[PDB]
């Protein structure tokens, strides 16, 4: 059950970070010189499923899929069919996150949690239907459905740590998806729609007052309640959304890393941390997203992304663009020599 | 001659660029999506050393070594002996750079070109001199000596290219060399050294205005000329400095990239730049470094790092730790199906 997962993430292990700070204190540099590193270093010491030390196995990308009803309010410059499309193609390895998992040794998982088209063959199908509601309507999906689908995600996002998985990124496709992450970024944030809203794929400046419109169309209808994450995914959110929401939850319950990606990712992780806050230190940026709301999203979880790439694509790319950071963090952890050996004594 | 090398610097193919321009553009996902990853590739398509295309080989990072006289004016913290025991830790692989080298497949070439100590075995020599003099009473060193290690190094450099090595990183060691990279930077910027000294390797906030007044003297004293950068590097640089300068111009002659490291290759790159101005389009960013001067270098440069780790150890680490960010611009170039493949129109 999903309260027995939010209750069971555990916390970091403090003992372990002590000793993994202590261990870089005492490595072939001024202490403190390796800045972030040795911090990533010491937050994945922290995290359970790896056993008390910086490291790296095997590596996931889980890419969640979808569509939305709200495409309908002319939000979005592409064609529905294109989410459907790019599964397909991710599938071939021909995306994107696909290229950028390969070049970091990462597996990328493409599923289906609503994908307004017939089903593709080879992709995961968790599909709860052919679409998500249109939020400037009505709600996007019942609450059971937004249940079912985190626990469905957390349970696979978990599994996947029997079979060696260590550190997970997350991702998306959905044609108009930056519309609900930007009404769900807004709702938890307190900011105006008009400060959210974004370009998502190449919207033309033209059509963006429609985008403000219809997010504010959309949080006035549906009342989401911005303490209850759950009421929130559900009304303003989308399938998408959800899903990456259940990959964090599914990580944290099993005491490992994941990797957020772009706007998408930060309005997923803001109700990932509203739900259970116990996730907030089992979550790594990786790149600031060129939409418009990221700044704000970002800082109302505090973080600060390794990359600044301008990158807007989704699909999970920019966790896998940093996923060879996290392996640098392991990699100076284990394979630094140290001072006492050179006989540097700290100054 | 070093006035051949400085003539025959190629300029970027701009037909080259045009090519990598529409290639991306047709790649599957919006136009522009992937931000610096195709300023990126695009930038690489340009430098004649790589063939018309984005394309990373076989990859050196070369540290330079030295040591400086303005060490006996207080403004370093580590002793003077650390130089040479690092250079010697390089030959071992247990170095900050050599760790995120292996990580990244490059190779780390040590070259001393003036460690005050005994010659390391196993280590380049190129050594000018037991250290360069000290910036504070006069320069580091005549005009012929920075001209002929300059020339040395690119020749060098440039001769790595025929055994396959098409992307380059430069690094350095030397106690105290925060402080003529300070003075370089005061020197070609126009800053006030206040502006552009930092702690370097841990100095105590207490030894900080000694710093400062150790960069005006050298100044005062030298009368370093901000428009001839050699003059520059002469007086209040050092032979790592030096080297790492030498390290661009044999890269930009060769027609190839090279990524930048930290504070010290921020001022080898402001020197570069003025001595050769066509040497600019080669040099590619990695990390914003956490030492103080850093914004305002970059800035004269016009360059924004991809990684922001608060990284400050140099040897070449952060060009280390973001070659994996160039072969992702590659991967992204060569690895990408198209829009016009799967029937996707622009809009
Ligand atoms: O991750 C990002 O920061 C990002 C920013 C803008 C757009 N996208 C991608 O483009 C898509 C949505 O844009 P739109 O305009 O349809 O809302 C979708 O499939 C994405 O993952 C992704
Ligand atoms: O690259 C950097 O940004 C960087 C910033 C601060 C210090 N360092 C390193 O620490 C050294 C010099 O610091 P200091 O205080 O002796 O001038 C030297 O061997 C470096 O490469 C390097
Ligand atoms: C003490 C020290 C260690 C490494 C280094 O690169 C500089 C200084
Ligand atoms: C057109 C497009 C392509 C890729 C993608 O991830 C999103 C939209």
């Amino acid at each position: 059950t999903l309260h027995a997962l939010l209750r069971d993430i555990p916390a970091p292990d403090a003992e372990a970070m002590a000793r993994a700070q202590q261990h870089i204190d005492g490595l072939l540099k001024p202490p403190g010189s390796l800045g972030r590193l040795e911090t990533l270093a010491v937050q994945l010491a922290g995290m359970p499923g790896l056993n008390g030390t910086p490291q790296v196995g095997e590596k996931a990308v889980l890419v969640m899929c979808a569509d939305h009803g709200v495409w309908d309010e002319g939000v979005a410059v592409y064609p529905k069919i294109v989410t459907a499309i790019m599964a397909a193609n991710m599938t071939r390895g021909t995306t994107g996150v696909c290229v950028l998992a390969a070049q970091a040794g990462a597996k990328v998982h493409v599923i289906d949690v609503g994908i307004d088209a017939e089903p593709i063959p080879g992709v995961v199908n968790m599909r709860v239907a052919r679409g998500c509601g249109n939020i400037a309507v009505g709600p996007a999906m019942s609450r059971l459905q937004a249940e079912a689908l985190l626990l469905e995600v957390s349970r696979y996002t978990c599994d996947l740590a029997q079979r060696g998985v260590t550190l997970f990124g997350v991702g998306e496709m959905g044609m108009a998806n930056t519309t609900p992450a930007a009404a769900m970024v807004s709702v938890f944030t307190g900011s105006d729609a008009k400060e959210v809203v974004g370009i998502g794929a190449n919207l033309p400046p033209s059509r963006i007052d429609n985008k403000v419109d219809v997010v504010r169309r959309a949080i006035a209808i549906n009342q989401p309640n911005p303490r209850d994450g759950i009421d929130v995914l559900s009304k303003v959110g989308g399938f998408d959304l959800v899903g990456m929401t259940g990959v964090m939850l599914g990580a944290a319950r099993c005491g490992l890393p994941v990797l957020l990606d772009g706007f998408l990712s930060y309005s997923a992780a803001l109700a990932a941390c509203q739900i259970a806050p116990a996730v907030r230190p089992y979550l790594i940026p990786s790149h600031f997203s060129a939409e418009k709301g990221a700044r704000i999203a970002l800082a109302h979880l505090s973080m600060e992304p390794y990359l600044h790439m301008a990158m807007r694509l989704g699909e999970g790319s920019g966790a896998a663009l940093a996923m060879p950071i996290v392996e640098a963090a392991c990699a100076m952890f284990h394979n630094m020599g140290e001072l006492a050996a050179s006989n540097i004594v700290l100054p």
